[PDB]
């Protein structure tokens, strides 16, 4: 389906402010879902590989920002998710190419519903929460084809 533009457009404003205070959310659920990815940043982070020191480093900070930049992309082309593919497709093979698992992008779409939930309360309505899985599931067909 297509994701109904108005209510994700509105739905973002929630979170789109405080990227950076949001993004920790999803981070947060991403690692109480799926603890293991956590060996993945720490093998990638250069500054530091220690968990806690990684993960409050500017690399794994900038990118929380470019996962939610990614999302705003998505948000703002959300009539026309053309614009995108191709960027998306080279973004997964760059994730592969990391080590990264594809199944691993269902959590983070688990993440990102939960930090919009968090951040929406009732104002998460079901209809909402479709369009995000709607909308994610094609950023994450987009991203597939790099594996
Ligand atoms: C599933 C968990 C994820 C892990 C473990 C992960 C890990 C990484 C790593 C290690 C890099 C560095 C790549 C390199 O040096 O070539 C990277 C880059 C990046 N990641 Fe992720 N990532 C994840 C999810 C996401 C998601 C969901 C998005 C956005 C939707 C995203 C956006 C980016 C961007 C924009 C870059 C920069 C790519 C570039 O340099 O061209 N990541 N990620």
């Amino acid at each position: 389906e297509r994701p109904e533009p108005e209510l994700i457009r509105q739905s973002w404003r929630c979170v789109s402010r405080s990227p950076l205070e949001h993004g920790t959310v999803l981070f947060a659920r991403l690692f109480a879902l799926e603890p293991d990815l956590l060996p993945l940043f720490q093998y990638n982070c250069r500054q530091f590989s220690s968990p806690e020191d990684c993960l409050s480093s500017p690399e794994f900070l900038d990118h929380i920002r470019k996962v939610m930049l990614v999302i705003d992309a998505a948000v703002t082309n959300v009539e026309d998710l053309s614009s995108l593919e191709e960027y998306l497709a080279s973004l997964g093979r760059k994730h592969r190419a990391v080590g990264v698992k594809l199944s691993s992008f269902s959590t983070v779409g688990e993440s990102l519903l939960y930090m919009l939930e968090k951040c929406l309360g009732p104002a998460f309505t079901p209809a909402t929460r479709a369009a995000w899985s709607q909308l994610y599931g094609a950023v994450v067909q987009a991203m597939s084809r790099g594996w």
